[PDB]
């Protein structure tokens, strides 16, 4: 089996990207963030307190007649930008873009943190990092990709994130025509759950390249590019006026600046970020400073390869055996 579904930016500089997801019978659809750095598939739900929900679509299992309570089961998490969810569970079918997956873990909030109620465009989220972070208790469950690996043509998935558009997330199978090039492969550590690779190196603009391994994750439900402090500062040395600023609570710069690439190396192959992905926009309405899209990881504890760099790519998450991940131009 394979599965093909259409992601889209929730608004106009790409804070993420929100993909239809299928649950229960008859099926109720919801606008999931697909997040290759977290392991729930969580919704908004019926059981959702009703002092947290602004306008989000709610899953109601009672109106599912495939929906079966997990008894006894809870969940709990925590992102990393301090964002947070819980709840307990049922087990629904769930389809993506026509691939469908029985007896799927559905993680319904009972609580969100205020960042979720903000956001009217997210109806929850599907993780697609390893099924060892998953949090529910006290019987970890399985992410859909798990649930749907052995199904699938090929135990792989795609994410194609759009500058300013739409793009796709693929199940099962590598779109050949989705990409330039070729792809170049590189190793995967999964000893954190995430899918934790080390790039080969960076360089800024059109200056040379600097090669230096950067341990860091893919992960589609981060939106900034977060790297080493060195690595940082060189990118904005670059930008006159840019300076890191505490108040703002990163690396800001004039908006009337034009930003340079960022190349970021995948084992001998390269991947550039045109200047305009790094640009996110005024820090307040009206505002002629900017906020940068490369910024620290320092107290992270984990470089991040956000969607500022997974959208400059094709990128294939490979879930054989021995995981790998896969990088092309497009």
């Amino acid at each position: 089996s394979t599965g093909s579904a259409t992601t889209t930016p929730i608004d106009s500089l790409d804070d993420a990207y929100i993909t239809p997801v299928q649950i229960g019978t008859p099926a109720q659809t919801l606008n999931l963030d697909f997040d290759t750095g977290s392991s729930d598939l969580w919704v908004f739900s019926s059981e959702t307190t009703a002092s947290e929900v602004d306008g989000q679509t709610i899953y109601t299992p009672s109106k599912s007649t495939t929906a079966k309570l997990l008894s006894g089961a809870t969940w709990s998490i925590s992102y990393g930008d301090g964002s947070s969810s819980s709840g307990d569970v049922y087990t629904d079918t769930v389809s993506v873009g026509g691939l469908t997956v029985t007896g799927q873990a559905v993680e319904s909030a009972k609580k969100v943190s205020s960042s979720f109620t903000e956001d009217s465009t997210i109806d929850g989220l599907l993780g697609l990092a390893f099924s060892t972070l998953n949090t529910v208790s006290p019987t970890q469950q399985k992410t859909f990709f798990d649930n749907a690996k052995a199904s699938l043509d090929s135990p792989v998935f795609t994410a194609d994130l759009g500058y300013h558009a739409p793009g796709t997330y693929n199940f099962g199978f590598i779109d050949t025509t989705a990409y330039t090039g070729s792809i170049t492969y590189t190793a995967v550590s999964t000893k954190q759950g995430f899918w934790e690779w080390t790039s080969t190196g960076y360089a800024v603009g059109s200056g040379t390249f600097k090669s230096t391994s950067i341990d860091g994750i893919a992960d589609t439900g981060t939106t900034l590019l977060y790297l080493p402090a060195t690595v940082v500062s060189a990118y904005w040395a670059q930008v006159s006026g840019a300076k890191s600023s505490s108040s703002v609570g990163g690396y800001v710069f004039p908006c009337s600046a034009t930003l340079p690439s960022f190349t970021f190396g995948v084992g001998s192959a390269r991947i550039v970020i045109p200047g305009d992905y790094i640009d996110f926009g005024p820090i307040s309405t009206g505002s002629s400073s900017c906020f940068g899209g490369i910024q620290s990881s320092a107290g992270i504890g984990i470089n991040i390869f956000g969607d500022v760099a997974l959208k400059a790519a094709f990128v294939v998450f490979n879930g054989a055996t021995t995981p790998t991940l896969g990088f092309a131009s497009k």
